[PDB]
């Protein structure tokens, strides 16, 4: 009788090829049609490609320019040739062909199947983070598995990701700080997170606290982070251990042409540390004294996070607010950078805020196994957290492998430091618009909009 047994399905990277094989056991001259039909985990058959004993070639509108359908009736073979493949391409592939019957009727004659997967490891990291490292730590997974692993940056991840994982596809894996975790949680655009005993033993048991939620671990923890004083040590040996005497400093540096501390100003996560400091009577105080900076031409109306980071690169101002992350750009500059214990306000300390960075898997994704392998056994290890540190700083990491090198660091102590003056922030839904209250608020304050008194009003509410 007459088999036709396809061939050549496999793994490939969006943008590779492939080449399916289909022999038969009698004479292609026999048949009338030959072609090509996939099918995808619960859809319906679809037509790819055909070829008539006519020579005439047919495709559908998916697949055209993309594939070409070819025949060698020397080797009683038909080929699909898929170049530049697509996720949606991923189905079985099956061969198909016709024969007319000496009489009027036809047989139409089927094979095996033939899998062919595409698949990207697609990761939403924020730009700010060692994004080159994680890269390098992907193309160690490539190496050991055969999967694409691209890293995205793309600006407004925070609030883009909960847009477009719902609807559209958007990533596989999401990294942001713990807080934003709780409000993808309730909306149910997180896979729940289950990783056996010996990989939840190698973190520290703390770190796993602020991925949970309604008694759900929801991602998986990297680092703890902390904003701490980065100063120029040239230009400010001993430098203020209070806000209070910063303006003072500031005239003294502004004389020779130089600015004391210039941070970003626009981000709220940069200025809660000085409102939070006291406390309300204590975010009242805090901020007032931030307005008087500006009111007295200290610091910057709009200092944002690329302007600040400049200047203290550059040498211009003889401190700035900022993370882990933030020290291998000084590095690379000519600085003698220090890292301490932020500025005291009202005699208390400015608290920061804490956070966890922290990976999660997209409830809209089929790469859910695939992704737990990654973060798993080739990020949260000592190997893969060290290539994504060397790129820009982690912090300190939640791998509990990690505790000497860590302690080794005198940057790590000063953040260290002032996490412990600061506090973790809840994970809770709720936090986006708090955020965003806080956002405004500094904002308006700043620019000269809305009075100190009125900020926490419209910001309580
Ligand atoms: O600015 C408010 C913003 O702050 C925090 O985001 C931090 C992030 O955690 C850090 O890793 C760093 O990259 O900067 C961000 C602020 O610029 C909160 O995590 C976030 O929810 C909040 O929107």
């Amino acid at each position: 009788q007459r088999q036709l047994v396809e061939s050549g399905g496999g793994l490939v990277q969006p943008g590779g090829s492939l080449r399916l094989s289909c022999a038969a056991s009698g004479s292609i001259l026999y048949f009338n049609r030959m072609g090509w039909y996939r099918q995808a985990p619960g859809k319906q058959r679809e037509l790819v490609a055909a070829i008539t004993s006519g020579d005439s070639t047919n495709y559908a509108d998916p697949v055209k320019g993309r594939f070409t359908i070819s025949r060698d009736n020397a080797k009683n073979t038909v080929y699909l040739q898929m170049n530049s493949l697509k996720p949606e391409d991923t189905a079985v592939y099956y061969c198909n062909a016709k024969e007319k019957g000496w009489s009027f009727s036809l047989y139409d004659y089927w094979g095996q199947g033939t899998p062919v997967t595409v698949v990207k490891l697609v990761i939403w990291i924020n730009g700010d983070k060692g994004y080159n490292g994680l890269a390098e730590v992907g193309k160690k997974f490539e190496k050991d598995t055969g999967i694409k692993v691209t890293v995205e940056h793309p600006d407004k991840l925070e609030e883009k990701f909960p847009q477009v994982a719902a609807t559209g596809d958007g990533p596989d894996i999401i990294f942001w700080a713990h807080d934003r975790f709780g409000g993808y949680a309730q909306s149910g655009l997180l896979a729940e997170i289950t990783p056996d005993k010996a990989f939840q033993d190698k973190l520290y048991p703390f770190t796993w606290d602020a991925v949970r939620y309604n008694g759900k671990l929801i991602a998986y923890p990297i680092a703890v982070e902390a904003l701490s004083l980065i100063y120029n040590k040239d230009l400010l040996p001993n430098p203020p251990k209070t806000w209070e005497e910063i303006p003072a400093l500031d005239k003294e540096l502004k004389a020779k042409g130089k600015s004391a501390l210039m941070f970003n100003l626009q981000e709220p996560y940069f200025t809660w540390p000085l409102i939070a400091a006291d406390g309300n009577a204590g975010a009242k105080a805090g901020l007032t004294f931030l307005v008087d900076l500006i009111k007295n031409k200290h610091m910057n109306a709009d200092t944002d996070y690329s302007i600040a980071e400049a200047a203290f690169n550059k040498g211009e101002t003889a401190m700035t607010i900022n993370g882990p992350w933030a020290w291998s750009n000084i590095d690379t500059s000519k600085v003698n950078y220090g890292v301490t214990v932020l500025p005291t306000f009202k005699g208390q300390p400015s608290k920061p805020f804490v956070g966890v960075l922290s990976a999660g898997i997209n409830a809209a994704s089929p790469n859910k196994e695939l992704a737990k392998e990654f973060l798993e056994n080739y990020l949260l290890t000592d190997e893969g957290l060290e290539a994504v540190n060397k790129d820009k700083p982690l912090g300190a990491v939640a791998l509990k492998s990690y505790e000497e090198e860590l302690a080794k660091d005198p940057r790590i102590a000063a953040t260290m430091e002032n996490a412990q003056k600061g506090e973790i922030m809840p994970n809770i839904p709720q936090m986006s618009a708090f955020w965003y209250a806080v956002r405004t608020a500094v904002i308006n304050a700043a620019s000269g909009r809305q009075t100190v008194d009125e900020a926490l009003k419209d910001a309580q509410t």
